[PDB]
């Protein structure tokens, strides 16, 4: 298998030293189609990873895509990290309005 990065130019020139990893830069959002075209094909020859700090910004666009066409192994890094949640509540009584309607 290869590996296949989707990052920064300065996450590649760490990685181009070994020359055991092949990173990519998407500095732009609109850009990042164009590594994504090398992709499509590179995504079954071995393990990929990106950069939500980049990807995020095509949620309903490209997450919802990806959602359902998470073939290969797209390893995103970032998006939740560690954060919390929320909660709600109702009143129950209300329903009664549905007795009278």
């Amino acid at each position: 298998m290869e590996l296949a990065v989707i990052g920064k130019s300065e996450f590649v020139t760490g990685f181009r030293l070994a020359g055991i990893s092949k990173v990519y830069e998407t500095p732009d959002i609109p850009a990042t189609e164009s590594a994504v075209r090398s992709v499509l094909e590179d995504k079954s020859v071995g393990i990929l990873v990106m950069h939500n700090d980049d990807i995020g910004n095509l949620p309903e666009v490209l997450r919802k895509n990806l959602n359902e066409s998470v073939q290969p192994t797209v390893v995103a890094l970032g998006g939740s990290g560690s954060g919390s949640t929320s909660l709600r509540e109702k009143i129950k009584q209300a329903v009664g309005v549905d007795l009278w309607k």
